[PDB]
């Protein structure tokens, strides 16, 4: 648990500048590229901290400004996050844009945040640019370490904003979650004492560094608890799902977790012989949440795994949202997490129709008990929903945030809940769900979400990326799209090749390519591959779609790839 000394501090940068005069020498953060390792101890990422808030300083940023962090995965861009920090710049961090040309959502995020200064390493000075999108740019390697000497400490308060923190998925018109320094501070907590963490936790990590879990659960939380963090790119698991696993058993890791798909990746790509040195048992929390969690996927990983010493009662649903800076609700560790088994047919007033273990039943995951304090409430009335009906999650505590930057409308429609009558104001979060038993099943969305992968123009930017990647010289044309079955919703890419006869090698290269080149792009996961022949599909990329959408419903296929089947 953490010290008084700690809990005492008013923001994540005065826990920073505590852990580096108490403990300069512990190790903090560990990053691995291939065979390399490259560590951080507080005084160094304290050290750094100041020359790059000292630098910021000197080019004019003032406290309040947002400053723009190309986030390649590293210890420098962890150390550029604090720097901004120690700063009082409000932090923002994106995804490096995969391809040199495909700037628009980085464009829309700028128009938005309007930093006075972007942050990057210094192959990306080279990739994208000086000036970045008009917005003057500097190199972290430019930044020198006696630079630190020159800084002057600001007077940070608990409800200045911390960082920006940009909703996966709204990418035609961003929202950039404002959380602020106690906002953060409250979900640390939280996270730490919800995982059961303490002095001997080591977290592993793949997850992208910049939003959400792979930030605030990988990064911020070890820093802030004075833990080992120990992690790797998303390109890197990838590219080989099998590092995950071979890190944990060569690091111990106690903690490491993903989104649901990537223990189906494991699965669906690391062969038995592959596996053999895997020891996974120091693993005792498998966290799965930020998407729907499956029990199917948990069965199938655990079995694939058992023999390398994973426990299923490792695995760790939880949910939340960046609006709630993280972690709303979550189980107990080392506890079996629940299902409940639901009839093919639902109540018309959403309450839940159970059926026992039927044949046209369904199972959902719990994502455990609310952390936050959560409330399900009718949408449309306003009204609580009984135990066991399916209404909004409404949300309320300290961690949730404090709107969306520059968008008071925007932020109105989430930000102000009010139940009817009657007094607290609530987080909205779009999502359907239902308490039973004092857990939280999530159920789906309000907003169609076919009708949301349509808006952000999803199907349509894939079907470019593939076209313009060099898988294109071995395919014809391609099409994307989600389809709804049996309560999941599975992205689908479908693609004409050139090779009709291509062998089950050259088969399951290609469907491995272009998984990763869809998550490359838009770090998205395809859940079904369809492969047909040329000329398959008609002489519209609309009409051309909907033909792919219907007719596989009801024609010639060479291979069909499914991420979640063995
Ligand atoms: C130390 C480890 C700590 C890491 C702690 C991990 C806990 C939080 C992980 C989620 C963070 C999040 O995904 O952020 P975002 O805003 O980008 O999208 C949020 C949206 O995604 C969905 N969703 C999240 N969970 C879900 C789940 N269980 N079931 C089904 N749908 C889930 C919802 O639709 C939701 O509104």
């Amino acid at each position: 648990s953490l010290k008084k000394e700690y809990l005492q501090c008013q923001s994540l940068v005065d826990v920073v500048r505590l852990r580096a005069l108490h403990s300069p020498n512990k190790k903090s953060c560990t990053f691995l590229n291939k065979e390399l390792e490259e560590t951080m101890t507080y005084e160094q990422l304290d050290q750094h901290a100041k020359a790059i808030a000292a630098t910021l300083q000197a080019e004019g940023a003032k406290p309040g400004d947002r400053v723009l962090l190309l986030f390649a995965p590293g210890l420098p861009l962890i150390q550029a996050f604090l720097g901004c920090l120690y700063a009082g710049c409000i932090a923002v961090p994106i995804y490096p844009p995969a391809q040199e040309k495909l700037l628009d959502k980085a464009q829309r995020i700028v128009t938005n945040s309007k930093p006075v200064i972007v942050l990057m390493i210094a192959d990306h000075i080279k990739k994208f640019t000086p000036k970045f999108l008009k917005i003057p740019a500097i190199a972290l390697e430019s930044i020198e370490l006696n630079r630190s000497s020159s800084w002057q400490p600001t007077s940070i308060k608990s409800n200045d904003i911390a960082f920006l923190q940009y909703t996966s998925g709204s990418t035609m018109h961003p929202k950039g979650v404002m959380v602020s320094h106690h906002n953060l501070l409250d979900n640390l907590n939280k996270i730490f004492t919800s995982f059961h963490m303490n002095d001997e936790t080591i977290i592993f990590s793949w997850l992208p560094p910049h939003h959400d879990m792979g930030l605030i659960g990988c990064i911020l939380t070890p820093i802030y608890g004075g833990i080992q963090a120990i992690m790797m790119s998303p390109f890197s698991f990838l590219q080989n799902p099998l590092s995950w696993l071979k890190h944990i058993t060569k690091y111990k890791a106690t903690i490491s977790g993903s989104p649901n798909f990537a223990y189906d990746y494991c699965v669906k790509r690391i062969r038995e012989e592959k596996k053999e040195g895997l020891d996974l048992s120091s693993w005792v929390t498998a966290f799965n949440g930020a998407e729907p969690v499956r029990e199917e996927t948990m069965e199938h990983f655990y079995q694939a795994f058992k023999e390398f010493g994973f426990r299923k009662e490792a695995f760790y649903p939880c949910y939340g949202l960046a609006e709630a800076t993280l972690l709303v609700t979550g189980g107990t560790p080392g506890s079996s997490y629940k299902t409940l088994t639901l009839a093919k047919e639902q109540f018309q007033d959403h309450r839940v129709h159970f059926a026992d273990d039927s044949p046209g039943s369904y199972k959902l995951v719990s994502s455990g008990n609310p952390i936050q304090e959560v409330k399900i409430i009718d949408p449309d009335t306003l009204i609580p929903c009984d135990f066991d009906q399916v209404g909004e999650i409404w949300v309320q505590s300290n961690s949730v945030a404090k709107g969306y930057w520059n968008q008071p409308e925007e932020t109105r429609h989430a930000f102000a809940g009010k139940i009817k009558d009657d007094s607290a104001i609530y987080l909205r979060t779009g999502d359907l769900g239902f308490l039973h038993e004092n857990e939280l099943y999530v159920t789906g969305r309000i907003k169609d979400l076919i009708i949301i992968y349509g808006k952000n123009h999803y199907p349509q930017d894939i079907e470019f990326s593939l076209m313009h990647s060099p898988l294109h010289h071995v395919l014809g044309k391609c099409a994307a799209f989600v389809i709804q079955e049996e309560h999941e919703y599975k992205l689908t890419v479908m693609c004409e090749v050139k090779n009709r006869f291509m062998d089950d090698v050259a088969q399951d290269n290609l469907f491995n390519e272009i998984f990763e080149l869809v998550y490359e792009n838009h770090q998205l996961e395809v859940h079904t591959i369809v492969l047909i022949p040329l000329k398959a599909m008609p002489h519209s990329g609309k009409i051309r779609r909907n033909f792919c959408r219907k007719h596989l419903l009801d024609l010639p296929i060479v291979a069909t790839w499914q991420l979640n089947k063995i």
